[PDB]
């Protein structure tokens, strides 16, 4: 039996992404609600959440495994708890770096979170129930996103009561976390009768690659969806002018979850197709980056964010149907954890190179021509790839 443990998982799904101050965090903490400079956000700050990625991924996922995937939700949830009562109520720069410490250790249990699905479902319907789970974080997203930008074009409601609407979503949360069924076997550690196995892990090239590009696009795409809000500040301050970061982040996430489901439906001969689209698409990843460092009217850099979102949605699902074709339940598992603290490694180098303050310390401004520059590395990877 299924039933009650999905509820359970997907109602806690729906209101922990059920977070409006998401879009509007920029305008928050560069306004009168925080006295906190861009400098500070964008330096000081912000870089903090991947580095609090890195050193937080290792040890959590051998808590996911251990014991039994639980606390490690129940973890998530009181770290929504903690990180958005220190947005609500910290002021300070040492205050906002504990903000991203807490919210790295929540992208961290994130992977827990997709994970506790194979413990009390039976595996007949691993496909089915997984399959409504994500989407539904999706949907409280999405609509997430919306309820933030309809309460502030619509009523003039304070990002502040935007944090405390957040704070109720993720109590609700962890209120539903403290119903979870505990569940009896984990994947590897409690499962029923790997230093050498890791031959047997990797012994193939064609998920070497896939997880090698998978794992640049992953740290790509964490360092813009960090930073294209302080861009969208730049661009244009919130102060000046009545800016819609809500319903242009909703109808991205929107657009990407669509080019999703397209990929899911994709009857083309892939030796075909993977040779071309794959270029095409990293060449217009390439190319909205590029409109996003290159105009001056804020109009434009929605739509390259809106148009670098779907496209890389697109090319990121083509990713994990390449990668999940021959991958048992533990494979899967084991082999994205591997991959993603490679994306993270990678990910915190580029961070400590080009954003962070001991280092290049560039601003805003120069940081998506660096990163345009870094998908245009990945196609010409892929351009040396189509000579071969
Ligand atoms: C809480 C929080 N902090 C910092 C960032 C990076 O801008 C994000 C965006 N994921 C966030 O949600």
């Amino acid at each position: 039996s299924w039933i009650y443990p999905t509820v359970i998982l997907c109602l806690f799904g729906f209101f922990s992404m059920m977070r409006p101050s998401e879009p509007f965090l920029i305008p928050y903490l560069s306004g009168p609600d925080k006295n906190l400079t861009s400098a500070e956000i964008t330096n000081e700050i912000f870089p903090v959440w991947t580095y609090s990625y890195l050193v937080l991924l290792l040890p959590v996922f051998v808590l996911t495994d251990y014991v039994r995937y639980k606390p490690v939700i129940i973890l998530q949830g009181i770290s929504f708890i903690i990180t958005w009562l220190l947005l609500l109520f910290g002021q300070g720069v040492k205050t906002m770096q504990v903000v991203e410490f807490f919210y790295g250790m929540v992208t961290a249990a994130e992977v827990a979170y997709y994970a506790y699905i194979y413990s009390v479902v039976s595996p007949e319907h691993y496909q089915r129930v997984s399959g409504y789970c994500r989407s539904v974080t999706l949907a409280a997203y999405t609509a997430g996103s919306v309820l933030a930008q309809l309460l502030v074009s619509l009523a003039n409601m304070s990002y502040f009561y935007l944090n405390v609407i957040s704070l109720a979503s993720v109590s609700v949360a962890f209120l539903f976390s403290l119903f979870l069924p505990m569940p009896k076997k984990s994947m590897f550690f409690h499962a029923k009768p790997w230093f050498q196995d890791l031959k047997e892990c990797y012994s193939s090239k064609r998920l070497f690659y896939w997880s090698l590009w998978w794992a640049f696009a992953t740290a790509g795409f964490n360092q813009v969806l960090n930073y294209v809000q302080i861009l969208w500040d730049y661009k244009a301050p919130s102060q000046d002018s009545s800016i819609y970061n809500g319903a242009v982040e909703a109808i991205a996430t929107f657009g990407g979850a669509v080019a999703a489901f397209a990929v899911g439906y994709v009857k083309v001969n892939w030796d075909l197709l993977g040779e071309l689209a794959l270029v095409v698409f990293s060449v217009v990843n390439a190319g909205s980056l590029f409109l996003m460092h290159y105009t001056a009217n804020i109009w434009a850099c929605y739509a390259g964010y809106l148009i670098f979102k779907s496209s890389y949605m697109l090319l990121i699902t083509i990713a994990v149907f390449q990668i999940a074709v021959n991958l048992n339940v533990e494979r899967y598992a084991l082999v994205f954890g591997i991959n993603t603290f490679i994306a993270l490694v990678i990910q915190t180098i580029m961070t400590v190179i080009v954003v962070d303050q001991r280092g290049l310390n560039l601003p805003v401004s120069i940081q998506f021509l660096v990163y345009g520059s870094y998908f245009a590395v990945i196609a010409g990877i892929f351009l040396m790839r189509s000579m071969y």
